[PDB]
């Protein structure tokens, strides 16, 4: 699936984003624009050869299982194929555990590489709030 900008705005604030860890609703919604293109099913290898899934593009060797990835400690219990459902509950409880992981949100490169440091509220502004 495809979100539209809104709808994935009000899908997150829905599962307790907004602000959490101190991280405003549009950086979230800012991160999943530049990782995915808002789009569930995004799949990217990575060099190491790891691969990214699904809207906040959650990566294989810690994250989840994917069979493909040495070494991978699956810190979501879970299985990488899970995380490109239309349903973002997994990919929430794995996000807000990734932020948690001290780095925060500089665990998402395109957030470090495109947010950071903007007015990440051009991200919801026209968002019914
Ligand atoms: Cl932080
Ligand atoms: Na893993």
């Amino acid at each position: 699936k495809v979100f539209g900008r809104c709808e994935l705005a009000a899908a997150m604030k829905r599962h307790g984003l907004d602000n959490y860890r101190g991280y405003s609703l549009g950086n979230w919604v800012c991160a999943a624009k530049f990782e995915s293109n808002f789009n569930t099913q995004a799949t990217n290898r990575n060099t190491d050869g790891s691969t990214d899934y699904g809207i906040l593009q959650i990566n294989s060797r810690w994250w989840c299982n994917d069979g493909r990835t040495p070494g991978s400690r699956n810190l979501c219990n879970i299985p990488c194929s899970a995380l490109l459902s239309s349903d973002i509950t997994a990919s929430v409880n794995c996000a807000k555990k990734i932020v948690s992981d001290g780095n925060g949100m500089n665990a998402w490169v395109a957030w470090r590489n495109r947010c950071k440091g903007t007015d990440v509220q051009a991200w919801i502004r026209g968002c019914r709030l």
